[PDB]
């Protein structure tokens, strides 16, 4: 059973700007998604300080980067707090309407796309490199769900029958044909070292057969 939703107009406009603006510094998508994972891990860690049972769904707090050249996907997995169905529908747990308003003002006031994370909407930088994004998520208080969008003004949500996750979020980037450098080990390592060197969780770059 698949539910299809329209993006709020302001979010559709944000996505269109990300997809259509000429902007060469696309590699920041990875910094933004790793930062979101770190924020999600901080949240479950904080809850666990007063309620250790919050980690019954998984004690390890980490980030995995999983390239797959056969599927043309880069997957960012974290064991953070995850998202409820309501969070997914409400712009993946962001205040994206107000964040977009500020971001678009800043761009007209001199800012560039790399600054997107200062406005709480860094997730959408995935569309710098991905033609489709799938988000699989499991929060302690809800079931496992899959969100997906190829932009174009709509997203879907369905219960996920795939591999159970325990707790956290998996962002699957279905890369554009001309963006496959982001599956190359040396390129990913370079981006992590440049932009994510102070993230306080282990970031494991998986290798391929
Ligand atoms: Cl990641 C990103 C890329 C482009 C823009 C933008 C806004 N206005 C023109 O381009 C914002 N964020």
């Amino acid at each position: 059973e698949v539910e299809t939703f329209a993006f709020q107009a302001e979010i559709a406009q944000l996505m269109s700007l990300i997809i259509n603006t000429f902007y060469s510094n696309k590699e920041i998508f990875l910094r933004e998604l790793i930062s979101n994972s770190s924020d999600a891990l901080d949240k479950i860690r904080y809850e666990s300080l007063t309620d250790p049972s919050k980690l019954d769904s998984g004690k390890e707090l980490h980030i995995n980067l999983i390239p797959n050249k056969q599927d043309r996907t880069l997957t960012i997995v974290d064991t953070g707090i995850g998202m409820t169905k309501a969070d997914l529908i409400n712009n993946l747990g962001t205040i994206a309407k107000s964040g977009t308003k500020a971001f678009m003002e800043a761009l007209q006031a001199g800012a560039d796309i790399s600054m997107i994370g200062q406005f709480g909407v860094g997730f959408y930088s995935a569309y710098l490199v991905a033609e489709k994004v799938t988000v699989i998520t499991k929060h302690n208080d809800d079931e496992q769900y899959a969100w997906e969008s190829s932009a174009g003004g709509s997203f879907t949500v369905r219960t996920d029958t795939g591999e159970p996750m325990g707790r956290g979020t998996k962002v699957i980037l279905h890369l554009k044909e001309d963006q496959t450098e982001y599956l190359e080990e040396r390129r990913i390592k370079e981006i992590v070292k440049k932009h994510s060197q102070f993230i306080g969780y282990p970031i494991t770059l998986f290798v391929e057969k």
